[PDB]
């Protein structure tokens, strides 16, 4: 029944969001003053990468946590279950974040606070954190919903086409079960139109340019 893969899919995603929609929401009027925007903007770029690493690892952990939950993972072969994680981990981070991220004011939520792209000025990577905002604003602009984002992240995991799939007829099967719920959720529910405003790779691209640096922070 694909309706017990989507409360599946549902049920896993609500468990494994580190932080809640609604605290999330609770905190936009809670944005960091310019003292503490330079104080971000003084630090070492050593220092600036290590505590972003330490995010984004803890942040993957759910994403494990997410896939792990959601049945249908687990009965893929341990091979393709470690090939569509490392895949796919970061770009379902970072989809997940536009729910962390205020189009109102352009900003993203970061360490208890919230603050716009020159607050990470000591990264380096201005391109970079210019490409994430720009990303997650034309998310935020969907306007998903919980189910849409659970069901959306799922497929960002089950992709057929990975290199490196051992048994990837038992991959399509999944992806296939996994798209037939999301097309017949958004066309029931009138928002089939999303589709058109999603990104292609374009997840991919993104972040190719810096990731590896993170093995040297953990
Ligand atoms: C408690 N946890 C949190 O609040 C979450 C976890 C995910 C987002 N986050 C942050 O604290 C956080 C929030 C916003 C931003 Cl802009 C950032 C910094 O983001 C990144 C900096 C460097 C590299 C990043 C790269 C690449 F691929 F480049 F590694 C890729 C992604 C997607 N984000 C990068 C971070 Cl680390």
């Amino acid at each position: 029944e694909i309706e017990h893969l989507v409360q599946s899919v549902c049920k896993s995603y609500r468990e494994t969001c580190q932080l809640r929609l609604e605290d999330l929401l609770r905190q936009r009027s809670n944005i960091f003053s310019r003292e503490e925007v330079t104080g971000y903007q003084r630090k070492s770029m050593w220092e600036m990468w290590e505590r972003c690493a330490h995010h984004l690892t803890e942040a993957i952990q759910y994403v494990v946590e997410f896939a792990k939950r959601l049945s249908g993972f687990m009965e893929l072969c341990q091979n393709d279950q470690i090939v569509l994680l490392k895949a796919g981990a970061m770009e379902v981070v970072l989809v997940r974040m536009c729910r962390a991220y205020n189009a109102d004011n352009r900003t993203v939520f970061f360490e208890g606070k919230y603050g716009g792209m020159e607050l990470f000025r000591a990264l380096g990577c201005s391109e970079l954190i210019s490409s994430i905002f720009d990303f997650s604003h034309s998310l935020s602009a969907l306007h998903f919903s919980e189910d849409e984002i659970a069901l959306y992240t799922a497929l960002v995991l089950i992709n057929a086409h990975r290199p490196g799939l051992q048994e990837k007829r038992k991959v399509e099967q999944l992806q296939y079960n996994l798209e037939l719920a999301f097309h017949h959720h958004l066309c029931k529910t009138h928002r089939q139109s999303i589709l058109a405003k999603l990104p292609p790779g374009k997840l991919r691209s993104l972040c190719s340019q810096h990731v590896e640096r993170l093995q040297i922070f953990q």
